[PDB]
């Protein structure tokens, strides 16, 4: 094909105080090689705000411990089965925003992008 298919919910609605799993799966002809696979997760308050990386895969999962998320971010995927989902525990109203997943799976030439708008409902 001409692109890496990435499957995410365009809008994700979560009750304040609950856990938010951000689902992100992708398609590729090639087995994921942990020594070359790349994964980037970023947050932005809005489309015109800067992206803040909070998780990366380089050889292993790297949790950047972004301050706005405390220690509530967990990797919730499995690259060997094409799942790069993240978990956000105990969501607060400030977690509302745009979450981007960027994927590269060498030697696959196409790179992937998923974009989720997380909205926090009143509890």
């Amino acid at each position: 094909s001409n692109a890496m298919e990435v499957t995410v919910p365009a809008t994700l609605n979560v009750l304040n105080g609950s856990d938010a799993r951000l689902p992100c799966t992708f398609n590729s002809a090639y087995t994921v090689n942990h020594k070359q696979f790349s994964l980037n997760w970023t947050y932005q308050e809005a489309n015109n705000a800067s992206e803040e990386m909070f998780l990366q895969f380089r050889m292993k999962i790297i949790n950047l411990k972004l301050e706005r998320f405390q220690d509530r971010v967990e990797f919730s995927g499995n690259p060997s089965k094409y799942d790069v989902s993240v978990m956000l525990r105990n969501v607060q109203p400030e977690d509302e925003g745009i979450y981007n997943c960027y994927i590269m799976n060498p030697p696959d030439r196409h790179r992937g992008h998923g974009k989720i708008h997380l909205q926090v409902l009143m509890e």
